[PDB]
């Protein structure tokens, strides 16, 4: 999809926490709401990835089924069924980090990124060279 195909490590077969650098965990809450939050035993942290083709994949809340997903505008928001908006191109970043670009808006670059405040980013506002976008996948 015109974008590189260096992958990170690791398999599906398993929940991760996904820690993005600027401090915070991606959660995504019961009212559809995605934000970060430092405290580790949230029950809404805990997200399965699965791989609907390679290097494409659905990043879905254990706890409530929800699936992230990304608006027109550049949103982020929890998706009660799997749609366009909820697919993202999981790949490698500095050889070391993971990140996740919107495969429906893939050609703008809007990744999956949060603030240092907890906040999400808004898709046009994030890029390559952000602390944002970048993410340390951990074990549950």
């Amino acid at each position: 999809h015109h974008h590189h195909f260096n992958l990170p490590p690791g398999n599906y077969k398993k929940p991760k926490l996904l820690y993005c650098t600027t401090g915070h965990f991606l959660r995504i809450l019961p009212d559809g709401t995605v934000d970060g939050t430092r405290d580790r035993s949230d029950q809404h942290i805990q997200l399965q990835l699965s791989a609907e083709s390679v290097g494409e994949v659905y990043i879905k809340s254990t706890e409530t089924g929800q699936y992230l997903a990304m608006d027109t505008d550049g949103l982020l928001y929890g998706s009660q069924t799997p749609n366009e908006e909820c697919l993202f191109l999981e790949r490698l970043e500095e050889n070391h980090y993971n990140t996740y670009i919107s495969k429906k808006h893939a050609e703008k670059n809007w990744f999956v990124g949060l603030k240092k405040n907890g906040s999400c980013k808004r898709g046009p506002r994030t890029h390559y060279g952000q602390k944002a976008i970048l993410f340390l996948p951990l074990p549950v």
